[PDB]
RNA sequence: CUUGCUCGGUUCGCCGAGACUCCCCUACGU
DNA sequence: ACGTAGGGGAGAATTGGCCA
DNA sequence: TGGCCAATTC
């Protein structure tokens, strides 16, 4: 049963107004703030809001929230039922460690009666059937200098005879480009793509973002979406090209059924100018599972088999000195335990491999350049205490050590973790009934095994406090200059995407390996952390059993 | 495989390789 | 040592009052 | 009749 519906975004190409003006978007704004600053009794007294036009307007006559005009059944419920789910989120979330500590109570109610953490606004318009996305039409919708093309009528492609294309004109591939092209299905650029023109370290061209955006908006799709006296107007090329690179539709459609792999519902934000619409439950034929607990692993691959009598696996093997180790296998069904193979192991190939290590050098490159010069700026009282803990403990532990009179030559290098040394050449100086000792809990309910401590212990001690006299000055001003710098926000993405294209090329080096289309991933019981999630995400996004063993 | 986004090449005329589960919200935890 | 946790979202078939 | 489009409910 396909339960995912994957998002599609898509650009805002023309709008009446702005959409913060719009009477939809005042009105949760009043709802929401009206709801987020009040008690639990008013909670319970003012939630007969209903999901009928006697019910919402007996309601905005109590309460007195202005309603800006706005007075649509379908799209005041839906800011209704998520306005009251969002501040009964709070309670939960609380109730939740409640539970816990079951298994002074907290509570998620102030001194005031009103909720201490309460929500913040949500600044999304939520469309309904009425406002539904349709294709644009000169005689019906307000003139726009945009072209509506035919519903019925088939979607043209780009440009068919590409290598025909004379000299001169925009798209000419040059002679000497010919004999080494593409031959993959590949996604085709147009020549006024601003990938094709982005400021680059050596691309030496120039940008006229004028003339393409004018070439773009010359052969747009544009599509409409009318809330009361207001409207916007999108391109619906996003969608095209999500149901293309998902094979879900051939090329030879028209707009009227472009329209029909996604819900009439899109979801629009105004900060940025996106509408973010969704594929209907069935588009994408997807069923989404969690990773599998143990278990449940030797119950799952049974039935697995009992489908397709032979099914690969891959031991996803993180923390080598390549990051992805896979061990392939295949397996086939008997009785109540599983056969297997083994195909081979392989190596994350060397080019991604180099796109990591490249990756790797821009994130530790960028966290010294906002770290430092977060630093730099605290204030004098401020920076120079943690200077002074930055450079603390380098000599001075050694300084104390040496007032102690103990012989500092014997621990000089590597300090032979293994022996403790510290210890030896405290007891070298006469210091041997001075040595802290430290407990032992090596029995299995309890222990008492005060004894010499061990090198890591020592080093615990003989350290300092270091930072600790603010502990909200390096650890905040640093965290704050994070959302301050783009680069910081487009390295998550960078990591994220790299994660994704190492498990991508997993997944089919498992299905070419093993011959079957049936697939499986076990992880047992730096990139660690982002490889992981991006490989418990195959049974979220694409329905990859993977399992953790 | 027409928009948008990420990483490379160049003769600058564009083409080689990627991701496609995403949004707000409140705190500071492991 | 660096990002993380946990709350909230992401329809549409049917029906009715309905003027031209 | 019937066409249009908010309102009613799962």
């Amino acid at each position: 049963p396909a339960n995912f519906c994957p998002p599609a975004k898509v650009n805002i190409l023309a709008q009446s107004r702005p959409l913060s003006e719009w009477p939809i978007n005042l009105v949760s704004k009043g709802v929401q703030e009206y709801v987020y600053g009040l008690t639990a009794a008013e909670r319970e007294a003012n939630g007969d809001f209903g999901t009928s036009r006697k019910s919402l307007d007996r309601w905005f006559a109590r309460t007195g929230v202005p309603t800006h005009g706005y007075t649509t059944v379908q799209g005041l419920n839906l800011i209704l039922r998520h306005t009251f789910n969002r501040y009964d989120g709070v309670i939960k979330k609380v109730e939740t460690r409640n539970e816990k500590r079951r298994s002074p109570e907290e509570t998620a109610f102030g001194p005031d009666g009103k909720l201490k953490e309460r929500p913040g606004i949500n600044p999304s318009i939520y469309c309904y059937q009425q406002v539904s996305p349709v294709p644009y039409n000169p005689a019906k919708h307000p003139a726009l200098p945009f072209s509506g093309v035919d519903p019925g009528a088939p979607l043209p492609l780009g440009t068919p005879n590409r290598l025909s294309i004379p000299k001169g004109q925009p798209g000419y591939v040059p002679e000497w480009q010919r004999p080494h092209l593409s031959t993959k299905n590949k996604r085709i650029r147009k020549w006024y793509a601003r990938a094709n023109w982005r400021r680059k370290p050596g691309r030496k061209s120039v940008l006229d973002e004028a003339k393409l955006k004018e070439a773009a908006l010359k052969e747009a799709i544009p599509i409409i979406v009318t809330i009361g006296k207001d409207w916007i107007v999108m391109d619906a090329r996003g969608l095209l090209r999500a149901v293309y690179w998902r094979g879900i539709a051939k090329p030879g459609l028209s707009l009227k059924e472009l329209l029909g792999f996604f819900s009439g519902d899109p979801v629009l934000d105004p900060k940025r100018g996106i509408a973010t619409f969704t594929f209907k439950l069935g588009a994408v034929a997807v069923h989404s599972r969690k990773p599998t607990r143990g278990k449940k692993s030797k119950e799952l691959l049974l039935s697995m088999t009992a489908e397709k009598p032979h099914v690969g696996l891959v031991a996803i093997d993180l923390g080598q000195t390549n990051p992805v180790a896979a061990e392939f296998s295949r397996v086939k069904r008997e009785g109540e335990t599983l056969q297997a193979e083994p195909l081979g192991q392989i190596v994350l190939p060397d080019d991604l491999v180099k796109d990591l290590t490249r990756y790797r050098r821009a994130w530790d490159a960028t966290e010294e350049q906002i770290k430092a010069e977060a630093i730099v700026q605290l204030p004098e009282e401020c920076r120079a205490e943690v200077v002074k803990v930055n450079q603390m403990s380098a000599e001075e532990t050694k300084h104390l050590i040496l007032d102690r009179g103990v012989s500092g030559d014997l621990p000089w290098e590597k300090m032979t973790s293994n022996t403790t040394f510290i210890s030896d050449h405290l007891l070298a100086k006469g210091v041997t009934d001075q040595v802290f000792f430290e407990k032992k809990s090596k029995g299995k309910k309890k222990g008492t095994e005060t004894v010499k401590r061990k090198d890591y212990g020592w080093v615990k001690l003989l350290r300092p406090r270091l930072s600790q006299e603010t502990r909200k000055a390096v650890n905040d001003k640093t965290w704050e200059l994070k959302r301050a710098s783009t680069e910081y926000v487009r390295l998550s993405r960078r990591k994220t995407e790299l994660a994704r294209r190492c498990v991508n090329y997993i997944v089919r080096e498992t299905k070419r390996w093993t011959q079957c289309e049936d697939i499986a991933i076990v992880i047992e019981d730096w990139f660690i952390q982002v490889l992981h999630k991006a490989f418990s995400d195959l049974a979220l996004h694409r329905g990859l059993p993977v399992i953790e063993a």
